[PDB]
C-alpha cells in the first residue's frame, strides 16, 4: 500500500558511513561501467545505487570522450548497494541522459529523458513498463533532478526545467500518481532559476534544495505539499554559501534573491532544513569541486545571519568531489526518518587531463544521534595506473 | 490463465525509445556474445532480449567466420532488457540456428531448428522441456520467423518455410497448444513466397508481415484467426515499398502480386496495419541495409495508391541497420495494446571488411499517442578499436 | 513428496539435440573453469550441467597439469543448462575428485569423495548440508559413478568401488534415504569388475550399465530393485561391443563373462535396455575415444547374437569424445520417461599435446518417437588459438 | 522465530572437508577480490563465506600495498560457499576494517568498524539497515572478533577491545537484541588481554576462545551466559600451547595466568571445549603461521597437565596458514551441533616478498563421529605465475 510521510527527521548529531563502492579502484581491472550523476534510492526491501551509464567500460576504448553529457549510449542503471556498477550486474531502468526515480510504496516510478537538445522527451516508466510521455515545452534541454523523487499516498511530484541555463527558463512541478499525470504547475515563489533538485519528505511535506545556475551562490528551495498539490520557492537565508563556484561567506545573506558573485555555474547539492536540526553540505573549495563537508547551521532557511555551530568533513580538500543529493529509507524501522546523503567523487576529465574519460564513485552517509568520530572517504583510485 | 487478445492497438502518433543494449560498444572490452537475428519478447512479468548466439565472444578468436548463419555452435539465448548479451547473464532457450518464442499466458514456448540443410528438425520446447519434434518436409533449410509468435487462449500458430529461397517453397502454419500440435495447413492466398514473419495480434486476430525472398519488393501479409485456425495471405497494396533491396517507390503498387525489380533477396521487416493508424518500417537505402524509418501510410494494406502522411527516422542513412520485427507487451496495463518494434544494427562483415566477425546490437521502440521529438539511435561502436 | 518411478520408457525412434555448452570455444576468451567428468541432472523445476572443476580457468596458468585426476583443488560444481561452467555462475556442491548426485523428489543428495589414494572418504550431503561420512574399505581409491544416481520413494542407491583397477576390487551398493544409510551390500551376480555406473530407472526398477576396467570389452549391468533393496549383475550379451579400447565386433558375444582382447582400460558409457527398444552408445573408434554413435540392437542384454537395426552418429570419428552417461527428467510431463544422455568432448592432453591442460565441453541429447534427421555435434574449439 | 541453543556438541572423532574456494588459484586469471580475515556464517537456509575486501582485485594494480589492515577501501563482503570472492558475485554487508556477523533466527546482524585509529566507530546493522552506533571508548583502534557471533532467543553478545595491543586495554561484552543495545559490561575474570574471539554456543551457553596479544602463549576463554547476560574469563590450562608465535609445550601450564615466552603477538585461533570431547587447533610452526593441526586434548580447559590423545593435520608445515575460527550450522538437522571451523591461508606479503599484495583463500572443515582418513588442504596457488 502507498507510503505515507508520517514521521519526522531524527536528530542528527553526526554522520556514519552508509555505503561506498570503490568503482574506479575496482574498475582498473574489472568490467565496471563509466557513469556519472549517481544517487541512491530505497525500495521497501532494499536500497540501491543509481547512475547514468555512458555505455562503455572505464578501460574500454570507447571511454575516450565521456566528458560528454548527452548521447545515445547513456542509460539509467542501478545495482546492489556498495558494489561497483558492472556490466554483468547492472539493471537498466530506462534510456536517457537525465533521470529521477522513486518507489511509491506499491512499486517504483523511473523517468528518463532523451533527445536532441531541441526536441527532447520524457518517458515515465512505472512498474518497469512505459506509461506516459512528455515533450520539450521550451525546447532547450528538458532536464530533471538527477536524484530520487519522493512520494506520499501515491502522489510523487517531479521538478523539470526546460530552457536556458544562463538565464530565465521554464520550470514545472508535475504531480504523478501511478505513473500518470495528475496536474502540473509553473514554478512559483521568489527563486530565480532552478536545476537538479535534491528532495526529501517528512510529516507530509516535501523539501527540495535545488541549484540556481545563472546567479545564485545561495541555494533555492522548493517546498512541496503532496496533498494540496501546491508549492513555493525561496532561498536559504544563511550566509554560509553552499554552491560552487562561489564567493566567500559574508556575515549576512539573501532570503529572497540570489547572492551575486559568480554567474552561470553551480553543482548539485542538498540540505536538511529542520529548525536547529539543520545541516548543509558543501564543497570545501569555493573555486573547484574539491572536498566536502557538512555544517550545522541552525535556522539556515529563515535566519539570514546564521553561522555554523558544528561540522563534519566528509572528503578532504585535496580530494575531488562533485554532485550530492539526499535520500532516506522511508521503510526503515524506527520512530523517525534517518537522514542520508551521497557524494559523487568525479575522476578524470576535466581536472585530470592525462586520461581521456570521466567517471566517478560513490560515498554515502546517514545520520546518527550519537557523536561519532570522523574519517575522510576519498575515491582512492590512483590515476597513474590508467596510463 | 491463457492470454486473450481482447484489446486493440493504441493510437500511434509517434515512437519513444524503449530499449537499447549498446552491445558492440560494450563488447570491445567485456565478455559479450557474438549474436544475430535478435528480437524482444514479453512474459507476464518481464520483457527480454533474444538472439542466436554464435557460441563465441566478439573479441574471442573464434569470432572469425561468424558471417555464417547455420552451425553447431549457435543457440537461442535471452537476457535482461537493455543489457548486452554476455556470457555470464545469458539464458539458453534451445539449440539451433533458427527460432521463435512466445509466452501463452501460462508459460513460454520456444522453438529451435538445427540440422544439416537437407536433414533439419524443429524441437518445440514448452515450459523449458522439449515436447514435440518436426522434420524437414521439403528438405531444404527448414526455417521460422526469427521473432516472437503470438498466442490467444492457449493457441499459438507459427509459420515455417521449407524449400528454395529463390523459387517456390513449402510454407506451413502450425497451430500449437501446450507445445503440442493441434493442426497445420499449407500456405493459402495470393502471396508467392514467405520468409521470416513478423507478427502481432489484436482483437483476436493475428497479423504477420513477412518477406518474399524471390520476387516481391512489396511485403506479403498473412492474417491468422486463432479461434477458427484458418488464414489467408496477400500483399501490402501501397507503393511505399518496404523491402531491401528494392526499386524506387512507384505511384501505384500491387495488392495480389509481387512488385518486380529485384530478385532473390530481402530483409526481415514488419508493419502495423490498422486503418488510418498504419505504420510501416523500412531501411532508408534501397540498395543497402542502411538507415531506418517509420512511415504513416493510411490504409496501406488495401489502398494501392497510399503515400506517407507522417514519419519518423529511427536510424540515419549513414548508419547500418538490418532485421526488424514487431512485439507488444500483452500484459501491460491500459485499454489498448501499445505497438513496439526493434531494429537489428549489424556490424562487421560483409560491409565492414576490416574485421572478421559479424555482430549486432538492438534498439527497440514503442508507440506514443503524443507527438514526441525524434532522435536517431545508431549502434555507436567504433570499428577501429577492434583493429 | 518423494518421486516414484511409475512410468516406462518412451519409444526412441531417434535423438534430438537437448543441450550444448561450447565451453572450450567460449573459454578461449571468458572466465570458464577447467573441468572433466561432466553429467546432467534434473531437479523438479530445472535441469543442470555438472562437473568436477580443477580449480582454475582454461587460460589461467594453473591449468598446466590438469591432465591429473585427483587433487585438493577439484570440486563438484553445477551450472545452468547449456551455459559454460564459469567462475561467476557456478555453484559448488561439495569438495572432491569423484561424485554423484540426484534429487529424490523432496530435495537433492550429492556425494563427493576426497582423500589420498589410501585414506579417502565420502561425504554425503543432503539439502546442501553434510550428513553422512564413509571411509575407504579397501583403501585403494574409493570412487563412484561420475554421473547421477536415481531414487524411488526416497531410496537412492549408489555404487562405489574400492580397490584395484586392473584386478579384483570391492564394490558396494549403498541404499540412502534422506542422506542416511539404510543398508549396503557387496556386488553380486556374474560381473567381474565394476566402475563408473550409468543408471536410469523405470517402472520401479533401476538399471546401471557400468565399466569393467580390467577385462571386459562388453559392459556389465547392475539391475537394482529399490523396494526390496537387492540387486544382480550380468554382461550385455550382444556382440556389438561398446567399451574402448576394444577389439572388433564378433558374430557372437558373452552374457556372463568378460569378452577378452583388451586389458586394464575402458571409458564411461551407458545404454537403455528395453526389449526391442534398446539403444547402445559407443565411440566409433576401437582404439581411441573418437566419435560417438547410438545403435538400435534389439534384445542386446539377453540375445547373444544381436546386431544393429538402426543407428545415429552423434560425433564424427574425426572428433574427440570421451565419457558418457544417462539421465532422464523424471518430473517432465507425459505418460513415459523420455531417455536422455550426454557425451563429454575432451580437449587437450593427452591426444592434443601442444597445450598443457585437459578440459571438455558437453553435448546432450534426448529421444524422439519421430524419425529426425541427424547432425554431428563436435566441440568446435580451435586448438591453435590457445597457442 | 529466534534460534535457541538447545542441543549439545556431537562427538568429534575426526574432521571432514566442508568448504574450499581456491581463490588465489582462480584469481590469477579472474576478477577475484583481495581480502583477508575471512570466516563462515550460516543463515537458516544457507551458509556463506565472509571477509574484509581491500577494494581491489588481486591482479589489479591497486593491490600493491594491501599488506595494510585499516583503510577507506575495505568492506565486509560475503559470497556463496566455496566460490571465490569475486567482483560480480560478492554482497557488501557494511563498510569497515573490522567486523562480526550472526543470524539470530529471524534475521542477520552485521557489525563494521571504520575510522582513524583514534576516532573509530561501530555501526550495527540489522536486517540490512543501520540501527546503532558506538564510538571509541579508549580511542585506540576499536576492534571486534573477525568471525561470527552467536545468538540465543534474540540476544547476541559481541566482544570488542579498545586500547593498546601490547598492554592493558579495555574490553567490553555488549549484548544486542534486534540490533539494539541491551547492556554491556567490562571484561571480568582472570584473562589479561583479549583480542579476536572465536565463539560457539551449545546448551544455552556461549564459549569464546580469544587471543591475548601481549603476554599469553596459552589462550584466554570467555564463557558467556546469554540468559543472565553475565560472563567470566580464564585461560586454557593445558600445556599444549596454541598461539603463534609461542615457545615449546611444557609438561605443565597456566589456568589463570598467561604462559610467558613471547610478547606482543599472536594469531586468531579457536577451540571446542567439551569434556573429553575437546579439540584444539594450532599452527604446527611455533615461529611462523605455518601448517595447521587439530589435537584431541581431553579436559584441556581445566586439566593443567593434559596432552594429546588424537590428532589431525589440516595443512602441512610447509604450507602457509593464518587466522582460524569457529562456526556451526545451528539450523542443521540432527540431535546435536556439528562443530566446524575454517583456516585462512595467507599468500603474499610478508613471507612472500616477490609480490606486492597480501591475500588468502579459505579451507573449512566440520566434525564427523566417524574416523575419516586425512588429507592436507593447501592454498595451491603458484606464486610464480604472478610475476
Ligand atoms: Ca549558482
Ligand atoms: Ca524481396
Ligand atoms: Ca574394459
Ligand atoms: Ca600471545
Amino acid at each position: 500500500d502507498f507510503n505515507n510521510l508520517t514521521k519526522g527527521l531524527c536528530t542528527i548529531n553526526s554522520w556514519h558511513i552508509y555505503g561506498k563502492d570503490n568503482a574506479v579502484r575496482i574498475g582498473e581491472d574489472s568490467d565496471v561501467l563509466v557513469t556519472r550523476e549517481p544517487y541512491v534510492s530505497c525500495d521497501p526491501d532494499e536500497c540501491r545505487f543509481y547512475a547514468l551509464s555512458q555505455g562503455t567500460t572505464i578501460r574500454g576504448k570507447h571511454s575516450n570522450g565521456t566528458i560528454h553529457d548527452r548521447s545515445q549510449y547513456r542509460a539509467l542503471i542501478s545495482w546492489p548497494l556498495s558494489s561497483p556498477p558492472t556490466v554483468y550486474n547492472s539493471r537498466v531502468e530506462c534510456i536517457g541522459w537525465s533521470s529521477t526515480s522513486c518507489h511509491d510504496g506499491k512499486t517504483r516510478m523511473s523517468i528518463c529523458i532523451s533527445g536532441p537538445n531541441n526536441n527532447a522527451s520524457a518517458v515515465i516508466w512505472y512498474n518497469r513498463r512505459p506509461v506516459t510521455e512528455i515533450n520539450t515545452w521550451a525546447r532547450n534541454i528538458l532536464r530533471t533532478q538527477e536524484s530520487e523523487c519522493v512520494c506520499h499516498n501515491g502522489v510523487c511530484p517531479v521538478v523539470f526545467t526546460d530552457g536556458s541555463a544562463t538565464g530565465p527558463a521554464e520550470t514545472r512541478i508535475y504531480y504523478f500518481k501511478e505513473g500518470k499525470i495528475l496536474k502540473w504547475e509553473p514554478l512559483a515563489g521568489t527563486a530565480k532559476h532552478i536545476e537538479e533538485c535534491s528532495c526529501y519528505g517528512e510529516r507530509a511535506e516535501i523539501t527540495c534544495t535545488c541549484r540556481d545556475n545563472w546567479q545564485g551562490s545561495n541555494r533555492p528551495v522548493i517546498r512541496i505539499d503532496p496533498v494540496a498539490m501546491t508549492h513555493t520557492s525561496q532561498y536559504i537565508c544563511s550566509p554560509v554559501l553552499t554552491d560552487n563556484p562561489r564567493p566567500n561567506d559574508p556575515t549576512v545573506g539573501k532570503c529572497n534573491d540570489p547572492y551575486p558573485g559568480n554567474n552561470n555555474n553551480g553543482v548539485k547539492g542538498f540540505s536538511y532544513l529542520d529548525g536547529v536540526n539543520t545541516w548543509l553540505g558543501r564543497t570545501i573549495s569555493i573555486a573547484s569541486r574539491s572536498g566536502y563537508e557538512m555544517l550545522k547551521v541552525p535556522n539556515a532557511l529563515t535566519d539570514d545571519k546564521s553561522k555554523p555551530t558544528q561540522g563534519q568533513t566528509i572528503v578532504l580538500n585535496t580530494d575531488w568531489s562533485g554532485y550530492s543529493g539526499s535520500f532516506m529509507d522511508y521503510w526503515a524501522e524506527g520512530e523517525c526518518y534517518r537522514a542520508c546523503f551521497y557524494v559523487e567523487l568525479i575522476r578524470g576529465r576535466p581536472k585530470e587531463d592525462k586520461v581521456w574519460w570521466t567517471s566517478n564513485s560513490i560515498v554515502s552517509m546517514c545520520s546518527s544521534t550519537e557523536f561519532l568520530g570522523q574519517w575522510d572517504w576519498p575515491d582512492g583510485a590512483k590515476i597513474e595506473y590508467f596510463l
